[PDB]
């Protein structure tokens, strides 16, 4: 599924992302529109072994299990399928995880290029919320 900006943003409000560690929405958006251009069904197979999965991309070596990434910690608990979803929570799930284990935002490569020090709220801006 390809979503819609300001769907993807209730949809994210829905689940308590507003806010969730000091990160307005507009952030979680941001993300997932430079990550993966809110297409839930994104794969990035990197030349390490990893796949980068979903709308906001979450890497297999760490946080998803594929069977096919070397050191693979699986902290999300889920195959890296369930991040294919076109349902985003797994993946909201996972990347509050990513934050909860005091990371922050910055572990989103593309929300600290196109995100970090802009103006995010531009991307909830006019949505029903």
């Amino acid at each position: 599924k390809v979503f819609g900006r300001c769907e993807l943003a209730a949809a994210m409000k829905r689940h308590g992302l507003d806010n969730y560690r000091g990160y307005s929405l507009g952030n979680w958006v941001c993300a997932a529109k430079f990550e993966s251009n809110f297409n839930t069904q994104a794969t990035n197979r990197n030349t390490d072994g990893s796949t980068d999965y979903g709308i906001l991309q979450i890497n297999s070596r760490w946080w998803c299990n594929d069977g096919r990434t070397p050191g693979s910690r699986n902290l999300c608990n889920i195959p890296c399928s369930a991040l294919l979803s076109s349902d985003i929570t797994a993946s909201v799930n996972c990347a509050k995880k990513i934050v909860s284990d005091g990371n922050g935002m910055n572990a989103w490569v593309a929300w600290r290029n196109r995100c970090k020090g802009t103006d995010v709220q531009a991307w909830i801006r006019g949505c029903r919320l």
